[PDB]
């Protein structure tokens, strides 16, 4: 078991189809003992996480709740017993309101709106941090999601601005947790048919933005050395466990890119 | 002269040793006719701009105010005249509160400081073209200043993510501008003895961070295969000149590095 | 005039419609004092330079020949006269048998045939800097032509490793160019409808490799926010011209994109 | 054992420090078996692989050598057996003249010795992926060794150049290989004390060299957020591992950085 023994936070499932979940049931297939932290939706979360391959303790987060930040590094401890400490925090988490990512022109958002989507996409990845570390072992690992924000795209407009703000944040992070022999790094992750995903594609977000999405979801696989099959989360959920497993020891502030080498390739 | 007849907007101006200062010279220099926006002190701008080589009409723009911006083409509009549109832009802001940047622990600011920082930093070169391009002739370019975030470097903290924000942002807005036939870029120089850089070094935000930039300093001009001059603002305004001209006319949604080579070099 | 005064060694004119044809035009344009050099056909580049704005003598370069590097310096001051030095070079120059490059199977380039490529498109570039930078002045350039390599690409195959080892030594050169006060860069260009080019668009490297690039063309000119029209080399050549001028006078060892922003985008 | 019944092919043994004696190490320990290559002694690297964990068949490969490209995969199937294929490649393969690596200047290196750098550094990996392919299953991993040459450094010179074109070459192969099911990636490593690099930081190579080898090993662990320890190849030898098992199954043509981090920090 790759995992075996690890004790091991998982925020961002909300339902089934949430690459949070896989991770979870990645890690539990490979021995580690989960703890979940979900929010606002605490009753549908729990009922969603009642079919992981084990029971695993949860909590609530909201990541702009100060006094769930708080408050956070003692409940986990409290699920997991007194004198033990995690091996492995999993970042699954991002949001940016309608008006910053789709078809709404790029010029109309309001940096309100702006702000909230990076406070819960980016910063929020030094906020568990910082809430997490005191609790965290030697070797441990610590792993935020992705998606490449290097080139600008049609559509997810000031999301891609999160995400650049994010892999900024990581190589922080990864300065900060250095201090307790823990590891930071971020999987870029090709489209993934998530339930959000799938209603934009349905025009959830405007039409152009749903017919844009197609586009980079054809693009990918076709750009991709070895495919790229967006209904399938296992690669991802793979990858994030590499990251958090010992077989990774001299990688962090890192990006290790679970995209079916698309960007590798231009055509 | 390089910019002869052109029409250049130049923000940025807060002393004589502000980098939007010396690119106002420069651009004077080469013929361009300028438009001067500042904020705050609007008396002391007026006095330091009053030793540029030609006078040039100024300004109020505080980029968080949602009431400045709605104005700003029509003031503009009515300092070079009805019927005449401008060739260029200039962005040149930048500010992080003391939490955000210097010997303030990177967990330690609070996201309400993180954010104004990337409001005034990131956000307000978005907000700038947007009451700016429509105002501006085909052939148009607008300029940022950036400083090379793609690594995690002490002190900088914050400030640090803001530049990552700001490079994302250019992508879009490059984009944008693209409507127009107005190009979009980033200058990232390398460290420059501004006032406030001056006060750092001197140890206004803590030793430590007075320290790492005086380190940070002496290893740019070590790697720089010409050299890096910091007490010269010359070649970044020069720089910044060039993309204002025609003669970089394939170039949008780029970052131009005028830091001496210094980022190519390991050591 | 952009280059007044200045002298400046050009390579790479074969036909009317090589990018370094445009280049030498421009510059001369630009006030600029050309010396030209060409390989193997120098009646038919004489023939084809006759029709340059300027009379500019030419002179014989195989850039694997160890006995024309080694006598180019002399020759160069034999045409622009005792005392005089160059103030400029222009590096255009690029070759790769067609077992590298196009329908041939990428694992079916002899190394031999690599190796050949590898010594025209970038070691060429050291061995001119090497000839050339003793009779060079102060505040000088170097200019190669680039076309980006970071992803791979159908057909271009191991001409895209050229140019991947063109970059690298780029950094190198500029190490040894600042010696003497001198700037090294390249200009990644988009595609340009050269007679090579549009000999490959008709099938010359195969039918594969026709419609590869023609598919490349058509994505680039979407991708770049300002367009990019392949029959016109005009913004190419611009963009050289702007780095042998005195306006980008802090930037070496680096690679400026005259590609229409298309790099920075990803649809 | 994370790569049990795996079997993999190890080249780049020369003594008990290589890279490669420790990747086959830690590869024996997680359960796969070994087959060898090895250039030039073979007695002796049969007398250093006596060490391993497990017996391991060695197979004799001069890279540059097209009769043992040619019989490669036939003798690796009579090691293994018929009707059994690789699931993993290991390329641990480098060298440059003293000409192109060192204190000798950038611009003496004659291109004939430069050019057996390239050949064995980096052109072989498309020569062992082209004779190897044919007998690896789907779902199999090749890995090669890299040395971050994104900038420039004192020093390395030509082999820089050499790692450049293996990072172009690596995603080339990637395409290739994704026809069979098989992922191709490099491992960017940071410094380490082989007898080969022991013996520069000596003074081999130079004086010069010397010294700027320890200033850049130096600085690494300096940078490297988790600390880097220039004597201890376990971290690598790991990473290799990782790549090799089925936990990265969605990256390819891409770069691992075993580097402790450094890359991402600027100091
Ligand atoms: N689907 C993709 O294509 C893809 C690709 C790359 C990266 N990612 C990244 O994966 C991550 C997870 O998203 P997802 O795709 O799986 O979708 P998702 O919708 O399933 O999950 C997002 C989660 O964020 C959580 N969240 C939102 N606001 C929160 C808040 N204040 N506090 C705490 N949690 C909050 C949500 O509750 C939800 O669980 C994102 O960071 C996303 O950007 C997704
Ligand atoms: N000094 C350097 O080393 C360096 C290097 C690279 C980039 N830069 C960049 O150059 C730019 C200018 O800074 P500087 O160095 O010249 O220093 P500066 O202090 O002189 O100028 C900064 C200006 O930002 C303006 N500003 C702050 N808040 C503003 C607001 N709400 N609204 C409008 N304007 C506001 C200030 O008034 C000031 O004029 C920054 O973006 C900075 O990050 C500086
Ligand atoms: N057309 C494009 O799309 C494009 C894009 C980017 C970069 N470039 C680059 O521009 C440069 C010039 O090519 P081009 O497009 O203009 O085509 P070109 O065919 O017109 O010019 C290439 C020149 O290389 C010279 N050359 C070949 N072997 C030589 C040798 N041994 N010694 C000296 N000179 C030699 C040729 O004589 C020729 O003048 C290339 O380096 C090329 O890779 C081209
Ligand atoms: N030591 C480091 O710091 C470091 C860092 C990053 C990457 N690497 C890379 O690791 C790899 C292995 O080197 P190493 O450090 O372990 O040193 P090494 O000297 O131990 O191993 C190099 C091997 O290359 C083989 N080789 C040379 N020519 C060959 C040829 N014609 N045919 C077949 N094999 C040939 C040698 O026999 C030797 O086994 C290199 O590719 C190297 O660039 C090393
Ligand atoms: C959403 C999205 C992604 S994402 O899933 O990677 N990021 C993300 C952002 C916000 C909220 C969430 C969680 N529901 C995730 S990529 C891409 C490309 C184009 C478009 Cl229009 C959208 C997207
Ligand atoms: C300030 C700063 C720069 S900066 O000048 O480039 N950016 C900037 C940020 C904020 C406000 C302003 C305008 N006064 C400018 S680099 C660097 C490296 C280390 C440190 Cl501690 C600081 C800095
Ligand atoms: C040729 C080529 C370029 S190039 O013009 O940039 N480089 C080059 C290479 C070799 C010889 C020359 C000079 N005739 C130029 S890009 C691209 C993309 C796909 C394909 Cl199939 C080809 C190309
Ligand atoms: C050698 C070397 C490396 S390396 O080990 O990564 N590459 C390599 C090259 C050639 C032959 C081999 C195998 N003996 C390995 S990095 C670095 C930095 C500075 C200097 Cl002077 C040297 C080096």
């Amino acid at each position: 078991g790759l995992l075996d023994g690890k004790r091991i936070l998982v925020s961002g499932i909300i339902t089934d189809s949430s690459i949070a979940f896989h991770i979870a049931r990645v890690a539990q297939e490979q021995g580690a003992q989960l703890v979940l932290t979900g929010f606002d939706r605490l009753r549908l979360i729990q009922r969603i996480t009642d079919r992981l391959p084990a029971k695993a303790p949860l909590l609530e987060l909201d990541v702009q709740n100060e006094e769930h930040l708080a408050s956070l590094a003692g409940r986990v401890t409290e699920a997991i017993g007194a004198g033990n400490k995690l091996d492995g925090v999993v970042h699954s988490i991002g949001f940016m309101p309608q008006t910053g990512m789709g078809i709404n022109p790029f010029f109309d958002a309001p940096y309100a709106d702006v702000s909230k989507g990076i406070h819960i996409s980016a910063y929020s990845y030094a906020s568990m941090a910082k809430a997490l570390l005191p609790i965290m072992n030697p070797g441990g690992s610590i792993v935020g999601m992705d998606f490449d924000p290097s080139r600008a795209m049609p559509a997810y407009n000031w999301m891609t601005v999160a995400k650049s703000a994010l892999e900024s944040v990581n190589r922080f992070v990864a300065r900060e947790a250095g201090k307790y022999g823990v590891r930071s790094n971020l999987v870029a992750a090709g489209p993934i048919r998530t339930l959000a995903m799938s209603a934009i594609v349905g025009g959830a977000l405007g039409e152009e933005a749903g017919a844009q999405i197609q586009l980079l979801e054809e693009g990918w696989d076709q750009r991709a050395p070895i495919g790229w099959n967006m209904k399938d989360a296992t690669p991802v959920a793979k990858t994030v466990c590499a990251l958090l497993s010992d077989w990774l020891p001299a990688t962090t502030g890192d990006i290790i890119y679970a995209d079916g080498g698309a960007h590798t390739q231009l055509l």
